[PDB]
């Protein structure tokens, strides 16, 4: 109707996500953030309509027995979202997801072409992408599976939840299995995929020791891993992959670690400094033999901050020193430049060489 015509609006100001909720406006996020879309609050009835716009008549009479329901919705060659009609206050609510089915390119995203490229060549090891929700993760992952899709003929198999981009066949086949709907968990994924002949394989995230191990191992094996930590650099993603296992397997895990790592990329969007939306911060870790090294030796780990700091023929480099980068580009204010700095400290130190 008029929704069509609004949420069609919604999705070209690139709302990321839309919150229909009684006794606000339309609200829509977009580049991370909460903005309103519209100026007047909408009503209990006003939520309920737009429900029922929304469902099959089949999900109409299923909802009478649901506090919450979960479901696709398509406007035809324009979105597809994912919704979750919920109540609250005695009331309907609606929030709805777009999946996208366009991929940004790597220079978009602001991820150095090189580095992705040769990560996307090996055919084995284990690629962490890592940061807390909403730093980019899931879509580093898709530019980072579109590369392999177009370039190479391989067998890609991804576990998600939720599937948040639609990859088509392109030179790869591309297996996409939401948690909830086409497998029960990470683990359930994880594991057939291994009796699937698959090239690639791509866990949404790891949250059980049991999942990290059987990751590693798939990545020990020859497959090549995709996978995300909610750990803010390469120190704490390293720290908190081992931490996931009981002590006495400490060093079979950086054993099974250091061989199968093959970089770590931990990102943070922090605000654009003209304002028009949000940039990377971008640390990281490539798996030389040399860090193989630091990896493997609990003494000579934290020595990985040099690694990276002097790496850039690799092309590494810590967050501290891509936002120097950042800062005297122009992209990022001092103040944001410097609340995100791992060490406020070692930030102007490293700035005043510039
Ligand atoms: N490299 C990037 N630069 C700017 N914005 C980005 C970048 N990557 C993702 N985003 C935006 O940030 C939002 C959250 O990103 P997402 O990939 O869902 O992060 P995460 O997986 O860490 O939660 C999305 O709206 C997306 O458009
Ligand atoms: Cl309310």
């Amino acid at each position: 109707q008029s929704l069509v015509e609004m949420l069609k609006a919604m999705v070209q100001a690139r709302a990321s996500d839309i919150h229909l909720q009684a006794g606000a406006p339309p609200t829509v996020r977009i580049d991370g953030k909460l903005r309103p879309f519209g100026n007047r609050p909408l009503t209990p009835k006003e939520v309920e309509a737009i429900a029922r716009a929304l469902l099959t008549p089949e999900q109409l009479e299923e909802l009478e027995y649901r506090k919450e329901m979960d479901f696709a919705y398509t406007i035809p060659g324009v979105a597809r979202f994912r919704c979750n009609l919920l109540r609250q206050r005695g009331s309907f609510g609606l929030v709805m997801r777009v999946v996208s089915e366009v991929i940004p390119s790597f220079e978009a995203l602001g991820l150095p072409r090189e580095v992705m490229e040769s990560l996307a060549a090996k055919e084995r090891g284990l690629i962490l992408v890592t940061g807390p929700t909403g730093s980019g993760k899931s879509t580093t992952l898709a530019a980072l599976i579109d590369h392999i899709n177009l370039h190479y003929a391989k067998n890609i198999i991804t576990i998600e939840d939720p599937i948040e981009f639609l990859h088509k066949h392109k030179k790869s086949l591309v297996v996409q299995r939401e948690v909830g709907l086409d497998t029960d968990s990470f683990y359930t994924g994880l594991k057939y995929a291994l009796r699937q002949d698959p090239d690639v394989i791509m866990v949404g995230e790891m949250r059980d020791r049991e999942t990290v191990e059987a990751a590693l191992m798939a990545a020990q094996t020859g497959h090549l891993v995709l996978s995300t930590l909610h750990t803010l650099d390469a120190w704490r993603t390293i720290n908190r992959i081992i931490d996931f296992f009981p002590l006495h397997e400490h060093r079979q895990v950086r054993v099974l670690l250091a061989e199968s790592l093959l970089g770590i990329l931990s990102q943070r969007l922090l605000p654009k400094a003209d304002g028009q939306g949000r940039v990377l911060a971008l640390e990281i870790l490539i798996a030389t033999p040399y860090v193989r090294e630091l990896l493997k030796d609990e003494e000579k780990t934290p020595q990985i901050k040099e690694a990276m700091m002097e790496g850039s023929l690799y092309g590494m480099r810590t967050f501290d020193q891509h936002l120097v980068e950042l800062y005297t580009e122009g992209l990022i204010s001092l103040e944001d430049a410097l609340s995100a700095a791992t060490s406020p400290h070692e930030f102007r130190l490293l700035l005043t060489k510039a």
